[PDB]
């Protein structure tokens, strides 16, 4: 789903400015600053989220265009390195993350993840792992972020500040809401509520005791006949072989209903982690200090389990896996 948000420019310019300066060197009071001004979004921006927070969409995501971004020349430096300074002043489409992902729910760090930072820069790096954001001629393939993770965020939002130099890197996302119909009913119900083993990105690997002490995915759960998805290509491991062949037709249905967003200065895509997994195409960095860079963030909600007192927009929490 799409919302052109360029007639919003001046307001959202306005937002942006209430804002502090500095958000790292305060980030619980600059992200409650960011809570009060979310309540002054314009009014049929302020819908459109709601809508998908409550609601979600048949195509598991929302793309916001048109943001106010600094000209090219008026930002820094692409980053090199994780963790970002503490005393970067703000971007704003980093503000305007604050403003949306307040909107939705709360800004959730991981602490094993990115040093336990909540805003990340994801730019591309020599030498890149390939399951990470850090890929650029390797395709980064489809995953649900952190399906494994007891704590897992309902959303993941990318904002962009910079695309790629020949705009050729595609950010993919497919919704289990247009996969789940073209598999057969016994597919559906082998995957649905049925714990499988999955593996852990590199952040949060060790401290495993034994073979028990693995992750469990459900790769559909909940409402059978509008259920959520947990999908991970590279991680999620099935042993017995109907799994395998239930895992390899998931698989062919997602990729049947892959859609593509070029992200461009300006965009913001908001994506259902609990109804949709996404991937990146090759793109070819130039390391000239204009590469690729986007901002995310994790966004948790009421759904689900995700929240049981107390948390604030900024926490960083600890891992527990799925069992
Ligand atoms: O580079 C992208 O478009 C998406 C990368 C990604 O999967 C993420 O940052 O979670
Ligand atoms: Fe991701």
């Amino acid at each position: 789903t799409s919302v052109d948000c360029t007639a919003y420019g001046p307001e959202l310019r306005a937002l942006a400015a209430r804002l502090p300066r500095t958000p790292r060197a305060d980030l619980y009071a600059f992200l409650d600053a960011a809570h009060t001004a979310a309540a002054s979004l314009p009014g049929a921006l302020a819908t459109a989220l709601d809508t998908f927070n409550a609601e979600g969409s048949e195509d598991g995501h929302l793309l916001l265009r048109g943001l106010p971004v600094e000209a090219d020349a008026d930002l820094p430096t692409t980053p090199s390195s994780t963790p970002a300074p503490e005393d970067r002043s703000l971007l704003t489409m980093e503000a305007m993350l604050g403003l949306v992902g307040r909107r939705l729910g709360l800004h959730t760090g991981y602490r094993e993840l990115r040093s336990g930072t909540v805003y990340h820069d994801v730019y591309p790096s020599p030498g890149a792992h390939h399951l990470s954001s850090e890929t650029s001629e390797t395709l980064l393939e489809f995953h649900t972020e952190m399906a494994y993770h007891r704590l897992q965020p309902n959303y993941v939002m990318l904002a962009c500040s910079r695309a790629d130099h020949e705009r050729t890197a595609a950010t993919l996302v497919a919704s289990v809401r247009k996969a789940l119909p073209l598999l057969d009913e016994r597919t559906r119900a082998r995957l649905l509520d049925r714990r499988m083993p999955c593996c852990v990105d590199v952040a949060f690997r060790g401290g495993v005791d034994d073979p028990g002490a693995i992750a469990q995915v459900k790769p559909l759960y909940g409402d059978a006949d509008d259920p959520f998805l947990g999908y991970d290509r590279e991680l999620l491991a099935p042993e017995d072989p109907a799994d395998k062949e239930a895992v390899a037709a998931l698989s062919k249905a997602l990729d049947e209903v892959t859609e593509a967003v070029y992200l461009e200065p300006g965009d913001l895509l908001i994506v259902d982690n609990f109804r949709t997994t996404h991937a990146r195409t090759p793109f070819s960095p130039r390391w000239d200090g204009k590469d690729r860079w986007l901002h995310r963030v994790y966004i948790r909600t009421d759904r689900n389990g995700q929240l049981s007192g107390g948390e604030r927009a900024g926490d960083v929490v600890a891992f527990t896996p799925r069992g």
